[PDB]
């Protein structure tokens, strides 16, 4: 692909983190603890799960970042509504606002509902995400394999402001303590 043009430098929004999580001084990596980080409670923190939204909101154009997964075993990567639910149980669709692939229990899917199975020989250390915005498109591109494409979501009805998201993933294995990271341009 040649979208890496439209890169933007996406930094972490801790007001929106789950209380669990510890993003870094720079706001360019996150990682699970393994207890509460002594923050207060807000309407904006992601309860169930450990998620937290980039602080960038986009409403127009096209838009490329690039994200680290080295060495974990589950995670969550794509955009979202910035008026997505924050508390309690939800699935990841296009249906609750928004645009995901995932790594679960060594496969990967895109969060269509139902989900939809990836095809990947290459298990990827660093995921490209493009969205644009006036074409309704978000894709996913394998940087490890010299920027395969992964999955293209289209004809997207985004229906609001677009956030960068991310899922850490639970560590009850303790093979999940990796952070993700957003790589430098
Ligand atoms: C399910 C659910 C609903 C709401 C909340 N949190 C709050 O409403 C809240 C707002 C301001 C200060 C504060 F400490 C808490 C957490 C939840 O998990």
């Amino acid at each position: 692909h040649h979208h890496h043009h439209h890169m933007v430098h996406i930094t972490l929004d801790r007001n929106t983190a789950n209380s669990w999580l510890i993003i870094s001084k720079d706001r360019r990596q996150v990682r699970m603890g393994d207890t509460h980080q002594n923050v207060s409670d807000n309407k904006e923190r992601f309860s169930n799960y450990p998620m937290v939204l980039g602080a960038q909101r986009f409403s127009s154009g096209k838009m490329y970042w690039e994200v680290d997964v080295t060495q974990k075993e589950a995670w969550d990567l794509g955009v979202c509504r910035d008026s997505v639910q924050r508390k309690g149980q939800f699935s990841l669709s296009p249906e609750n606002g928004f645009w995901t692939i995932w790594l679960w229990q060594d496969s990967y899917e895109a969060g269509t509902s139902p989900q939809t199975t990836l095809h990947i020989q290459v298990p990827p250390c660093q995921i490209g995400i493009f969205v644009d915005y006036e074409a309704g498109v978000v894709s996913f591109y394998n940087i490890t394999d010299h920027g395969s494409l992964i999955y293209t979501f289209s004809e997207c009805v985004f229906a609001g402001p677009l956030r960068p998201f991310f899922n850490v993933g639970f560590n009850y294995s303790g093979g999940n303590a990796a952070p993700l990271k957003l790589c430098p341009l």
